[PDB]
Parts: C-alpha cells; sequence; structure tokens
C-alpha cells in the first residue's frame, strides 16, 4: 500500500519470472524498491495487491502511475530505461529476434510446464489436493522433451541460448530450470551442453547473487516437509485449485 | 526474397499473414499443410527444425514465433509507429499483452479445433469434462480481455492497433469459426473486433479468416486430408495436453 521514492518492484522469490527480474535488476545495480508479496500467503490476491494490480500476480513493476506486469515486459522495459549493456537485450535486428523467438517459445514450452513439481510436491498437499500420478508422469516426459530442443535448437554448439553471450533469454531459461532442481529433480545430469551452459550463467551473474536469488525456493520442500509454510488465503485456495486443474 | 511459411487455419500464421498484407511487406508465401503433415515432413525439418508455422525465412536467416516475427518485420520494412510504439510505456504496453496472451490465450482457444475436428478425425475424443473447462477458462479469459487490457479505451495496449491486437483477434476467431459466437454479450469485445476489422478492411479480413471458416464443412463432408503418421503423434501429444 504505502510506496518508497522510486521503482517499486512487488515480488516472491519462489516465483521464478520473479527470480529473473531480481537478478536482473540486482546485477545492473539498477536501484529498485523491493516489496515482499507472499504467493503461498495469497497476498498477491489481497484487496491491497488487486488495487495496484487488478490481475494479481507476480511479479509486478510499478514506476510512478505506470504499473507493468510480465516478466518479459518487465525486463526489457528496465534494459531500455536503465540503458543497460547491449548484450542483455541487442540492438542487432537478428540478436533480437533470437532473444524475441526464445522468449516466444519460453512462454509456451517452459513457463507452465517446469513449474510443475512444485504444484505436485509441495502447493497441492498443503491444500490436501494431490496431482494424479499420470500427469506426473506425463509432465516429466515434457520437460524431458523441452530439454533436448533446449540443447539443440537455441543452445547448439553456442554458448548461450540466443547467441555468443548471455540474454534476457538465458535469465529466464535457468529461472525455470531452477524450479524443479530446487525440489531434486536433477535436470542437468546426463545433459553436459546443458550444465555446462548452466556454469557460464551463473560464473557470470555471480555466486552471491544466484545464492540470494534461489535462497527462498532451495528451502521450500524442506519448509513444507516440516510445515512451516503459510495457509493459504481463500482466494489463494480458489487460485490454486484451479492451477492445478490446469495441470494436462 | 523473404518466404513465409504458413497454413492460415493456424491463428500466429493468420496474424502474420494479416500484418504482412496491411503493411504491403512482399512475402513469398508458401503453404504448409498442417492437418496433412507437412510440418512434420523431412523437407521442412530441414528449414525448421521444431516444425512449427508460421516460419520465415530472410535468405540463411530462419525465425519463428509468431510475435518475433511481427517485431522483426516491423523493425526492418520501418511499418507505421503505431503497429509497435517505439515510446516506452507504449511499447512495454504491447510487450505486456502479448506475455500475458502467451500464457492465458495461445494454448486455450485453439482448443475447440481439436474438440470438434481434428480429435475426431483421428478417431479421439476430448472428454466432456475438459471441453467444460476450457469453456470456463476462455470466458474468464475474455473478461480480463475486457476489464483490463481494453477497459473503456478502443484497443488492446491503447489508442491505437497493435500486434496485440491481431494476435488476439486472431486467436479468438478459433472459436467463433466452430461456433463458438462469443462476441455475444460482451459489447466491449464486440466493439473491439468491430473497430480491428474496420482497420483491417472486410477484403483483409475474408481472405484472412476463410480457410478457418470453412473448416467446420469440410469435417462434416469428410474432405479433410488423412494426417501423416507424424501428425498423428504430435496431435495426440497436443490433445493429452488438454487439462
Amino acid at each position: 500500500y504505502f510506496q518508497s521514492m522510486g521503482l517499486e518492484l512487488f515480488l516472491d522469490l519462489v516465483s521464478q519470472p520473479s527470480r529473473a527480474v531480481y537478478i536482473f535488476a540486482k546485477k545492473n545495480g539498477i536501484p529498485l524498491e523491493l516489496r515482499t508479496v507472499d504467493l503461498v500467503k495469497g497476498q498477491h490476491k489481497s484487496k491491497e495487491f488487486l488495487q495496484i494490480n487488478s490481475l494479481g500476480k507476480l511479479p509486478t513493476l510499478k514506476d510512478g502511475d505506470f504499473i507493468l506486469t510480465e516478466s518479459s515486459a518487465i525486463l526489457i522495459y528496465l534494459s531500455c530505461k536503465y540503458q543497460t549493456p547491449d548484450h542483455w537485450y541487442p540492438s542487432d535486428l537478428q540478436a533480437r529476434a533470437r532473444v524475441h523467438e526464445y522468449l516466444g517459445w519460453h512462454a509456451d514450452c517452459i513457463r507452465g510446464t517446469f513449474g510443475i513439481p512444485l504444484w505436485v510436491q509441495v502447493l497441492g498437499p498443503l491444500i490436501g489436493v494431490q496431482v494424479p500420478k499420470e500427469k506426473v508422469e506425463r509432465n516429466r516426459t515434457a520437460m524431458d522433451q523441452a530439454l533436448q530442443w533446449l540443447e539443440d535448437k537455441f543452445l547448439g554448439d553456442r554458448p548461450f541460448l540466443a547467441g555468443q553471450q548471455v540474454t534476457l533469454a538465458d535469465l529466464m531459461a535457468l529461472e525455470e530450470l531452477m524450479q524443479p532442481v530446487a525440489l531434486g529433480y536433477e535436470l542437468f545430469e546426463g545433459r553436459p551442453r546443458l550444465a555446462a551452459w548452466r556454469g557460464r550463467v551463473e560464473a557470470f551473474l555471480g555466486a552471491e547473487l544466484c545464492q540470494e536469488a534461489h535462497s527462498i525456493i532451495l528451502s521450500i520442500l524442506e519448509q513444507a516437509a516440516k510445515k512451516t509454510l503459510p495457509t493459504p488465503s481463500p482466494e489463494a485456495y480458489q487460485a490454486m485449485l484451479l492451477r492445478i486443474a490446469r495441470i494436462p
């Protein structure tokens, strides 16, 4: 409800696109007031938050009167407004097209697929709901196919997903792949090219930045096990039920 | 010369087709028959390994994803600013819609074609429970489109037609073409469609929508091609991702 003097970012580091924007702002030293909005508790569906963003999704950027959603949109906005190093989002027509191509494919094949293990293992059981085994198997196969395409189409024999340098594409991809990794799905094993890529991206980001970005997600399974997670609000419950029923 | 590989039965294919035609961008149009499975053939997999439409080929440079294609074409051919405004916040609004679209529209609004035509074509019924869940999901997404994106503004991302309106319209056309009259009872959405279609022109709209608008009749009359085994495989995978 209350604001800081400038740029506010409403986020929860349990969320993949929140972590992507967090990392981008931190790495570029973009001065940003972090406002934590607790997803599990349901604070993104609170009256106060819906007043800011009627969609009630994270991350949300507030720049004065200007309120903006969608990590890709937020990332591009900040990169321009703050004139970040070119490699992140290259001016070059074709190099930029490669970043947009990845982002488009990501929205389709990664987003909404790689997050599912959190629902299976933590969030569903948290409200008494099990994800059927057949769906879990389907999701695992879907993840493996997507990693194969990630390796073959995008990475190739190149250092990063959209060319010779780290772009927004790499940031988005990593934070999504981190979700199953944090729950004990070791996605990089048996995938040497992908493993090398991760090492490359994380080396660039810095160990300390990666640590603080990934801290929450790396502890969530254990916190769920010790039953220290918040009880979802009725609004969060409703949204959770809908999300779970969207698992194919 | 540029080539566009496309099939007008497909929503993102139509969006790119419309943008190019409205802007007079000279493209070699190359029809790739999706139902037959030409997108999964060796010759096309040799061009786009992902075997997905639309695909744009610019000499050596091969590009997929309608959003990426649209942006690329807009900069390459320097189309009128309004399609993709250079203004920081106007542009962010376009990206914001496109991202939300990929999550809430793309993959949801196409489902009735699978229910009514494509599934039955290969002996697969979509369970009623999924059909009803999909209908509810469409209605919820339409509500966000009206309340959050349009509001009382003329278009989805501001005062003028942008890439956002093109993608939205072509996705919404899919259920419409299959008998879901979803602009009924939703004045803001109906007015928006009227605005977008008036800007594009009746002939371009007619040309873009002709194929999808005749697909139910083709299914009823049983004149649709038999899918290749590769198409069949992909169809089963797509049907199984309906929740």
